[PDB]
């Protein structure tokens, strides 16, 4: 089970994105500030740093670790 779809049912561990950085846990404003969190969206699967698909895209992304990287997808193929 990598992701389907658009991967919006993604409720997998995997945290690490296409370029090997690595994720930020939802709850955190740090080192990105964002609004998409476990207390916000409380059905999202928004655990730790998972990567997640809480807004539609195309498949689950990630804020960063990267203080210079906000977001990016995760490495996850098309289920």
């Amino acid at each position: 089970q990598c992701y389907h779809g658009n991967g919006q049912s993604y409720r997998g561990t995997f945290s690490t994105t296409v370029t090997g950085r690595t994720c930020q846990s939802w709850s955190s404003m740090t080192p990105h500030r964002h609004q998409r969190t476990p207390e916000n969206y409380p059905n999202d699967g928004l655990t730790m740093n998972y990567c997640r698909n809480p807004d539609a895209d195309t498949g689950p992304w990630c804020f960063t670790m990267d203080p210079s990287i906000r977001r990016e997808y995760c490495n996850l193929t098309r289920c």
